[PDB]
């Protein structure tokens, strides 16, 4: 792999000071480690050499193969970050299949996009756990050193020629962190890539696997050399250990003061190594762009299918609906339609329960997956308008199966109106109201992007929708009668009474409670709240500038 | 300190195998490290040598100063565990003052119990942050290496002569984990104590601070010696490194296979070191016991005072009560008492809101602090009956200030009955109902001890209390009329109507809604649910056998 070499030179990097004159070169086929104490800015060097600091404070010359950070050579570079962002309910094989269908170019087949995702599984040693779910801290999945190899496989699908990693071995074991360094040395030696990593606290034989070492001590680097003459260099200045110790622990003490002194390391670097490195340092149309959109939406629906039915079918949401079905069928068992005060309280309990329950569970959707979206939209996998519509279409399928089972169990126990026409009109109003209540939660969760702070604002909003719905207060004090024309509970409840009683005179053989609004101007407003709360959630997610 | 030495011998420990013949002795004034791979059972050795495995599977001779694990010599032993259990809202000084008032003996003054808690602060180096709050991951407190010194200070108040620690330096920094080992070597050398610790992955100069080393490789130990002749012993068998490396990394490779082989280490141990260690291995009344109880309750009230007002006065619970006060004063503004259907809906909204809101927030109390309670009750600081009554008395003070401010703002806006006698009877019924609704949440949170699983059972229970309360369903189908005699919402709502309308005939100048239950048999049942739900929470916490 990678028969197209690369050479990375970063003459005089200065970031504002964090970095103050870092200079070195990275030949193709080298495995380099950036060593430094926690604060020297060894994470800032990796981002500003992979093209993540966009020339604002970065005053240096990051030139890639005697060039620049032009986008033609930036698609040959992968940056593996420090935290892992994976979906739990996908297995290891189908994690890397949906990523290969989104990242690899559109002018290929589906044949060599599945053989490009199984040549990456059986190269990082993931062929044992490929049918095991990924999981998280709450789902029994895969181990944390084998969870890191899925993040590295996510970057090797596009076949990069420069791989930049940010603390791979961190939290891993003693022997899991050695086999990971042994494959990263197998990429740089066997394939011919160029790996630049930053190891925090290496070990006695992890330091033997390295090839070149960079030592940062708050800005100015102290040593750039081939990783086994590091201990023979500092004894020429006059620094040497006493007791037998790790060669990586002797260097990380010279980086912060403790010797066996910090200022003479900086002066001796600019007189013997910096003259040595800097002499060598110069020598489709319209039909294409629509079918690309619908394929981004069909992959993102199947990728998120297992996540949506984890939200809407756990056993603590089924138990709240089975309980409310039994308590309604036992309180209003074989109810009579001639006592109007009881049946109007049945029809208002349905409006409270199915407006509070869809709106509350919808404010957790977008703040839960924000780091996953902003990492993957910035990497060119998908846009916002196809990510968003895969949540709109995928949530109006799973959220319409518990209210449809509530009503079937309950409709002929409590003796509502008999017939197939009053039953299918009562189900249609109930499912339109669940979709209008859900979009109010999606609009408040996206505008605020905090799940605990928006959970109390949907409480206060839905408390005012119930009180102005038309059941508790029979006469409203004349500066509050405007308030019922914005609530979803008012328009649902006037439609349920119009189906069960009609115009009103059929029971007259209690008139302000069977009053007049209109049956076509109540379904017309529940569609304006269906479409209108989904548009205000798109515009609230458009504001997040990456 | 510790002018009463101790000598720990643990001849032939075998635990069922985890441990299979561990044998050694620990002289007074030594700092010993137990080294081993993750799985060798170096945590099981520390618990079974501090007296935490109670002779069931532990088939060995744990003898302490040629004795046994009799309770007279077990109060001279401190075991610092691995995770830290601290209250966040207490500062560092008053954390160690409440612990000193509970652990030190009762036959002292309060003078030398505060000078015994400030000679521990200015000995572990906590005199800089003594006025800084402890915090957690969510509150900005103190650093995680300085959070560990508060756990060690918790065990040095009783002045032990054997201190046993379980991975102290874990998650700490490179230089924070060196200064912690330097004070633990200052206890064993300067004072004269006996420190036995188990370090996971030590460093190059952390290994120089040790004095004796124990090396466990799955059961049978491989080396017991004075920590600087460890590398000179294995080269006499014929094992030696090649590249320069940490002496703790060479040993932890011989413990699992990897050499520069595992079975010849076990045989060579039982022929040269085991004959060497085993030749030396033999040569008040009634007024006292009540005032002790009331002092445990006065300390535990002030210790938990800052935690109770974090629960009941955050800005997301104040915003739900200010919103409901405004929505009630605007919907029923200057209401009239002659339209009875509106005022009965005002009095039923108060019963729903103040039964759902106290019961929901009470199921989080006991599962939140279970590891703190079971650690500290087992250590002899307090019992269950004084820990429990400090939550009962401390929660009926802070939970009666938001419903008392709700009613004062609202009572003369919505024009309920004028006078000081109908106002103080309406406040008294509302505060008795809040205390009865709270105990139902405490009983369900303690029986289940899971905050998410009990949060849906208080939902289903309080949904059935509302529907059988007496407002929605006017006639109940004759097998469900028993169900209203167990709900708290029924007994509160019949008392509010009896204060605002009375016997009923005063408005008769709508009779099943101003019916008959009794005003003394409704306050008598709200007290039986006050006391009865608190007794069922004590019996549900009594079942947890440590």
């Amino acid at each position: 792999s990678s028969c197209f070499p690369i050479t990375l030179k970063f003459v005089d990097v200065c970031y504002r000071t964090i970095l103050s004159g870092v200079t070195g070169m990275i030949s193709p086929g080298e495995f380099m480690a950036v060593l430094g104490p926690s604060g020297s800015g060894k994470s800032t060097l990796l981002n500003a050499v992979a093209g993540r600091l966009h020339g604002s404070n970065l005053t240096g010359k990051i030139l890639i193969n005697d060039g620049k950070i032009t986008k033609q050579t930036l698609k040959r570079t992968g940056f593996v970050a420090q935290d892992d962002l994976l979906y739990p309910h996908l297995t290891v094989r189908e994690t890397l299949v949906f990523v290969a269908l989104l990242r690899l170019p559109r002018s290929l087949t589906r044949d060599v996009k599945l053989r490009a995702a199984e040549s990456v599984i059986s190269e990082l040693g993931l062929t044992k756990c490929e049918n095991t779910v990924v999981g998280n801290t709450f789902i029994r999945g895969i181990s944390g050193g084998e969870r890191k190899r899925v993040s590295i496989a996510h970057e090797l699908l596009i076949n990069p020629s420069l791989l930049v990693l940010d603390e791979p071995t961190s939290g891993l074991d003693a022997t899991a962190a050695l086999r990971l360094v042994q494959t990263l040395a197998g990429l740089a030696h066997g394939k011919g890539k160029t790996v630049v990593t930053s190891i925090h606290q290496p070990s006695s034989r992890v330091f033997q696997m390295f090839d070149t070492v960079l030592l940062l001590s708050e800005g100015k680097c102290l040593f750039v050399g081939k990783g086994r003459d590091a201990m023979a260099y500092f004894e020429s200045v006059g620094f040497s250990p006493a007791f037998p110790m790790n060669p990586a622990d002797f260097l990380l003490d010279l980086a912060n003061g403790v010797c066996q002194v910090r200022q003479t390391l900086v002066t001796a670097y600019d007189t013997l190594l910096a003259p040595q490195v800097k002499t060598c340092i110069e020598v489709g149309g319209i039909t294409t762009c629509i079918a690309t959109w619908f394929s981004q939406l069909c992959i993102l629906l199947h990728r998120l299918l297992k996540e949506r039915r984890h939200e809407s079918f756990d056993l603590l949401r089924i138990f709240q609906v089975v309980a409310a079905s039994i308590l309604c069928g036992l309180m209003w068992w074989h109810s009579d339609y001639r006592d109007v005060h009881d049946r109007l309280g049945l029809l208002f309990f349905i409006s409270i329960f199915w407006g509070v329950l869809p709106s509350f569970n919808a404010v957790f959707t977008f703040p839960q997956e924000r780091a996953i979206f902003t990492r993957e939209r910035a990497s060119g996998m998908y846009t916002l308008s196809s990510y968003f519509m895969a949540h709109v279409l995928g949530s109006l399928s799973m959220e319409l199966v518990l209210p449809a089972s509530f009503l079937t169990f309950t409709y002929w126990m409590v003796y509502l109106r008999p017939g197939i026409v009053p039953f299918l009109l009562t189900l249609s109003v109930l499912l339109l109201y669940v979709l209008a209540s859900q979009g109010l939660g999606l609009a408040l969760g996206a505008a605020i992007m905090d799940a605990k702070k928006a959970s109390t604002i949907v409480t206060v909003t839905m408390l005012a929708f119930v009180l102005t719905g038309g059941y508790y207060v029979n006469k409203v004090p004349s500066g509050m009668v405007w308030m019922k024309y914005v609530s979803t509970t008012f328009y649902c409840y006037r439609l349920l009474v119009a189906i069960q009683y009609g115009s009103g005179e059929e029971i007259l053989r209690e008139e302000e409670v069977i009053g007049d609004v209109g049956m076509w101007t109540s379904v017309g407003v529940l569609f304006l709240m269906f479409f209108g709360y989904r548009v205000l959630a798109y515009l609230a997610l458009r504001r997040i500038k990456h």
